[PDB]
């Protein structure tokens, strides 16, 4: 009712939509690996009549509850996606973006890296992305290649219009005692990635981790602090 929604508040195989500012939304799921549920975010950004979708909802099914969701409570068409990173909660969905005639894009890096190890393949490379610090515009958004942090692909998304910055896996909510999931992580690089962040977007009034509750520039600095202790 209002509050930010987490596992316990998403009835089973739904998804909940998240007002964040005017025209930009967050998405919320929960899926579970390895035996443990997780919640997951993404982000929905309108372009005029249309919307922009960064990332799915981690799974087939939540991603085809997310596209209703979509439609009840917003009603434009989702037209473009982009998947911030190569894992499932990123583009497991990926394929039922496609038959429902979502483009779906991913860098050169997320696509290989998506390919090689099994996950749903976003059809459309994003170049210009491929040197940390390298920004591109894309509809509504700046997307913003920080270097390597959860992982060596990771992109973050910035919303101009709304000061809405989406750090996507990159960035850890401020509730975080570890450093989520790092099998593909670079810890020794991450602190350096998110400073890159701090610096590129010190404007930012919101700030939308990968998991869990959004809040404001803080979750930067807390995200370096807990990856350097994870490492330590
Ligand atoms: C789908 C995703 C994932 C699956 C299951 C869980 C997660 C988390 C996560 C875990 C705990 C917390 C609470 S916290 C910050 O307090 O620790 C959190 F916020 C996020 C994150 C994230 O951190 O993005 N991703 C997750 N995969 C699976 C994989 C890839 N692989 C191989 N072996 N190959 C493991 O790597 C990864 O990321
Ligand atoms: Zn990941
Ligand atoms: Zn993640």
């Amino acid at each position: 009712s209002g509050e930010y929604p987490t596992v316990n508040e998403i009835p089973v195989g739904e998804v909940r939509l998240y007002q964040i500012a005017d025209g930009v939304w967050s998405h919320i799921a929960t899926q579970s690996f390895d035996g443990a549920v997780y919640p997951s975010n993404g982000l929905i950004v309108r372009d005029g009549d249309e919307l922009l979708l960064i990332d799915t909802a981690w799974g087939a099914k939540n991603t085809a509850a997310l596209l209703a969701e979509i439609e009840k409570q917003i009603g434009l068409p989702v037209t473009r996606a982009v998947s911030t990173h190569f894992h499932d909660d990123r583009v497991g969905g990926v394929d039922v973006l496609r038959a429902a005639g979502v483009a779906t894009y991913a860098s050169p890096s997320t696509r290989r890296l998506a390919e090689a190890e099994g996950n749903e393949i976003p059809t459309h490379s994003l170049e210009g992305l491929s040197s940390s610090g390298d920004a591109v515009r894309f509809g509504p958004v700046e997307l913003f290649y920080p270097g390597a942090a959860h992982s060596t692909d990771n992109l973050v998304v910035y919303v101009p219009s709304a000061n809405v910055l989406y750090g996507g896996c990159a960035v850890h909510e401020l509730s975080s005692t570890s450093a989520g999931n790092v099998a593909d992580a670079d810890l020794a690089e991450w602190p350096t990635s998110v400073e890159r962040i701090q610096k590129h977007y010190p404007e930012a009034e919101v700030v939308i981790p990968g998991h869990g509750l959004p809040g404001g520039l803080d979750l930067l600095q807390h995200t370096a602090n807990v990856v350097k202790a994870h490492k330590n």
